[PDB]
């Protein structure tokens, strides 16, 4: 009896229901699995033990327990058994490591009853990041979950030997795990399941839809060449979920030739799904509001200099990363120039970083919280991230002065941090006070500035007024007598609330009112 | 065989690259234990947290008959900052004791340590635990500049001649790491003004020493 018929009578590999890794597929076959259909014969002869686990890492929803449970269907095994990270610890002594003992004792059984001849086993951990983390040296200082390690690590290779296992680790964090988990003799292959690109959403569609090609309710017009290309940072669940849709959304338009359209696709794809390593609209719609109107040259100066900020960052390769910031005085708009120049770059990933969501957070959760935005950020092949305000992340405040120091340094090592090898990123920046950030010596991280002015003359108020479009041509005339003179300095998010304090008047005591309240405002550079 | 434990210090101005010739000088000795002890690993530490990381990376260095640990960017593990000053005590003094500790009986190491505020540590007392000190100096010279472009290989002759006249004939205080942003920087226009907005990008940054 040769154990060379470990593989299954039948297998085929696109077959099983995986597409988009061809080569990581490649490489776990070559050096992990080439000793276990081999006549055994040979095997014998040079005397090697087997892989005895893998470890596997990548974003959340890429499709990491699939390819578990297709390996395991692979090799004739017996029915794999889950498990999960935090759902084994307890607060007993004596009841975290029972469990984690549990799952080893058929092997041992069948290792005692059959020796040699027995049939493969598979665990499979999940999230094995929650208890297993380095452990602490320091007398006193020892970590709290120090017994689930060791009584893990003495199982999995100890003094008895088992030959018959095996065990594959999940994980999304591979910097936290131990070190001695991690030696040649147990989980040593390590592989990443990363996004796929053009060919792996194409190959996932065509996977996906060929039961409804096979059954003859795909219209004549549906090509998933475009669909494959609409999609930009699409993983597979989020594939798998637009297919849903769609199909759901043509039966539901059928109620009022069931045969889903072009048209059906788009508006799932528009208005169901929303990737979590895209772009959104809704920062765009709630930050960008009243629109962008043009009142002067400034405006098309600043729109010019980032539009040739974005291009150098998009086509370079000596410098893989860029920055900028935007200051002026209180009142201007930064925050909306900025989300315009983020609007019109085109890039597949675009988030902002605001203060609005860290309401209460002690600074250590905001290190975190920006640590995470950066972390994601990393993950594509474009990207542009803002800041938004520079001095409430610090918590400034004159007297003192006082602030934080955590998220200062944090933020003073992450604006130098370059991306993994043949990846891109842009950073924008914003803040009003420019010399309270040159004291503490952070004005020269970022590469270059620009300038956002104010209204400084009568007729670029004049058009302003016209632009907005709230009084007539006589009230226009007076309104061009009396400040003729060019002493205006205001804002741009003021003048809005200077109209509309003043529409909500009366008749004709309306354009007085305006002029008082413009006058009491003053005017200093 | 008096000497197991030696130390040196880099130090210059900003945008000079000192880390790149750190790590070229830890490349090039062929030691069989080379780390790198940089802060871009720590982003969110607390203070007991850095000293255990250094600690570690230290202790593993203990065990190998030759070692080279590289520590870059000394401000940054103290968290400076002008303002105050506010900055971290125990990693100082942390790292102000583990400068003359000696390996056990018989091994050796080299320590190389990076920065680019020399007065603030001479202040608390650091440049007496150092052996020695090296300086790396910015771009001083018109011709050095003619010879860096050059060697980057970037603007065509004419361009060359045109640069060279209007940059020969005075001083010049640039980083090399400045340079490389400022020429990708001014590449972006049409090839009609380049060489102008490069004219005009360095007489911006041109500043006294
Ligand atoms: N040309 C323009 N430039 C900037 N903002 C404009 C322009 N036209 C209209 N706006 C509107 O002006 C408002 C600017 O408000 P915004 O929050 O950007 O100001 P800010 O100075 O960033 O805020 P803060 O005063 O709190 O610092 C937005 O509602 C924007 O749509
Ligand atoms: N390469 C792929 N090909 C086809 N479908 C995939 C792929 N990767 C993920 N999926 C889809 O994702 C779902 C399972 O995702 P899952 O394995 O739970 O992700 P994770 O392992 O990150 O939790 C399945 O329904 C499957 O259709």
């Amino acid at each position: 009896e040769n154990r060379q018929s470990i593989i299954n009578p039948d297998w085929n590999f696109e077959k099983m229901g995986i597409g988009g890794l061809d080569k990581e597929f490649s490489d776990i076959f070559r050096r992990a699995f080439a000793s276990r259909v081999f006549p055994p014969e040979i095997v014998e002869q040079m005397g090697c033990k087997h892989v005895k686990g893998i470890l596997l890492y990548g974003p959340p929803g890429c499709g990491k327990t699939l390819l578990a449970r297709q390996i395991g269907k692979m090799l004739n095994a017996r029915e794999p058994k889950v498990v999960n990270g935090p759902e084994i610890l307890n607060k007993y002594v004596g009841e975290s490591e029972a469990n984690i003992r549990k799952l080893f004792a058929d092997a041992e059984e069948e290792q005692r009853r059959l020796g040699a001849n027995s049939g493969l086993h598979i665990i499979i951990f999940d999230e094995i990041d929650a208890i297993c983390k380095q452990r602490g040296s320091m007398a006193g200082s020892t970590g709290v979950h120090d017994t689930v390690v060791n009584q893990l690590l003495s199982k999995i290779d100890g003094v008895e030997q088992l030959n018959n296992i095996l065990v594959i680790g999940m994980t999304n964090r591979p910097d936290l795990i131990d070190e001695a988990l991690l030696r040649p003799g147990r989980l040593e292959v390590k592989m990443e399941i990363g996004l796929p690109d053009e060919k792996g959403r194409l190959q996932i569609l065509h996977i996906h839809t060929a039961r409804m090609r096979g059954h003859q309710l795909l219209s004549a017009d549906v090509d998933i060449k475009e669909l494959a290309v609409e999609t930009k940072n699409f993983s597979g669940a989020e594939l798998e979920g637009l297919v849903r849709a769609a199909q759901s959304t043509a039966m539901n338009r059928h109620i009022k030739s069931l045969q889903v359209t072009r048209g059906d696709f788009l508006a799932s794809l528009e208005n169901d799904i929303k990737p979590a390593f895209g772009t959104n609209q809704e920062d765009y719609a709630s930050y960008i509001m009243n629109g962008i109107i043009k009142w002067g040259d400034p405006v098309t100066r600043v729109l010019d200099d980032g539009e040739l900020l974005v291009q150098q960052t998009k086509n370079s390769d000596r410098t893989p990363l860029v920055s900028v910031l935007l200051e002026g005085p209180p009142h201007s708009g930064k925050t909306a120039l900025a989300a315009k120049i983020a609007e019109e770059s085109n890039f597949p990933f675009i988030k902002i970083c605001s203060p609005d969501k860290m309401i209460g957070f002690s600074e250590t959760a905001k290190c975190q919280a920006m640590k995470k935005i950066f972390d994601d950020a990393y993950k594509s092949q474009l990207s542009c991230v803002v800041v938004d305000d520079i001095e409430r992340l610090l918590d400034y405040v004159p007297i003192g002065p006082r602030f934080s120091n955590l998220v200062l340094q944090a933020l003073l090592v992450l604006l130098k941090k370059a991306p993994p090898q043949g990846r891109k990123l842009l950073i924008i920046g914003t803040t009003s006070r420019k010399d309270v950030l040159q004291e503490m010596e952070m004005l020269n991280a970022f590469s270059t500035t620009i300038h956002v002015p104010n209204i400084a003359t009568g007729e670029q108020l004049l058009e302003a007024l016209e632009l907005l479009g709230n009084f007539k041509d006589k009230e226009r005339t007076t309104i061009a007598q009396q400040v003729k003179g060019k002493k205006v300095w205001i804002g741009i998010k003021k003048l809005l609330m200077l109209i509309e304090m003043s529409l909500q008047m009366d008749p004709e005591y309306r354009v007085r009112k305006f002029l008082a309240l413009l006058r009491e405002e003053g005017a200093s550079p």
